[PDB]
């Protein structure tokens, strides 16, 4: 597999969004795995937290928390906001550390007192800060929607996960818990799991279990603009695969190292 250099251009104009259906008290497009000990949703909201947190409820700490996203997002009034550009793409320009930065930077160029519309600013809050109040953990990836992520997110991905304490329950999301979330879930489980079951299998659970059938298909239509994205996110998961059947759970060699052989 090359080493993953194309990209889109981000795009423009990006302004804030108030995510008003992601701040219901439960998270939208939910879903987990007891076995794996995984779960995927959605950006949430302060209230869901306790949603996403039940399957580990009396060991807070246990709770990782694995952000997705590489646009700019937080919290706003309690509910979650998004620097919006067209297919997500305001940051696609941006790497891991500049993407976090470009979030810090619109999240303090925000005030209390601000009058966006209708809404006065009373709150402002990352939400790693959410989740950490909580008592759980937060990982930040900065995967680009509709995206594969490039090869030294993959492998932060793995480091993360070969940090993880023994009873780790790993909740995945990105802005709409489809495509990206559910690509990381497969990750995940073939990291754990792709030394013994298929690859066929592993696709096939995590679609089922997603309700998100077409996040690996190429559309048959050469000239919509998914296609060659979808054709390298196939690609990937395809070789991550075979990574993670020789290097269980990413030992003896990252994924960054596999690409460079
Ligand atoms: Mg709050
Ligand atoms: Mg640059």
């Amino acid at each position: 597999i090359p080493f993953f250099m194309t990209r889109p251009q981000p795009t423009t104009p990006v302004e804030l969004v108030f995510d008003k259906d992601h701040a219901a008290p439960k998270p939208m497009n939910y879903r987990k795995s007891d076995s794996l000990r995984m779960s995927g949703s959605a950006t949430f909201s302060p209230k869901a937290l306790k949603e996403v947190a039940k399957p580990v409820k009396k060991n807070k700490a246990s709770l990782y928390v694995f952000d997705l996203r590489q646009e700019s997002h937080g919290l706003i009034n309690d509910i979650p906001v998004t620097w919006y550009a067209d297919r997500d793409w305001a940051n696609a320009d941006l790497n891991h550390e500049e993407a976090v930065r470009r979030e810090r930077r619109l999240l303090g160029d925000l005030r209390v007192g601000d009058k966006i519309g209708t809404t006065a600013i009373q709150s402002i809050e990352t939400e790693e800060s959410m989740i950490r109040t909580g008592g759980h953990q937060y990982v930040r990836l900065t995967v680009t929607d509709h995206v594969r992520p490039v090869d030294s997110e993959v492998d932060r991905f793995i480091e993360s996960v070969r940090a993880l304490p023994e009873n780790a329950w790993v909740h995945f999301h990105c802005r709409a818990g489809k495509g990206r979330t559910t690509t990381f879930m497969v990750l995940y489980d073939m990291l754990k799991n792709a030394k013994t079951d298929s690859f066929e299998e592993i696709i096939k659970r995590n679609t089922e279990l997603s309700n998100d059938y077409d996040v690996l298909t190429v559309p048959a239509d050469e000239k919509d603009w998914k296609y060659p994205y979808q054709k390298e996110r196939a690609a990937f998961v395809t070789e991550f695969y075979n990574y993670a059947k020789a290097h269980p759970n990413g030992e003896g060699m990252l994924w960054g190292e596999w690409v460079l052989r």
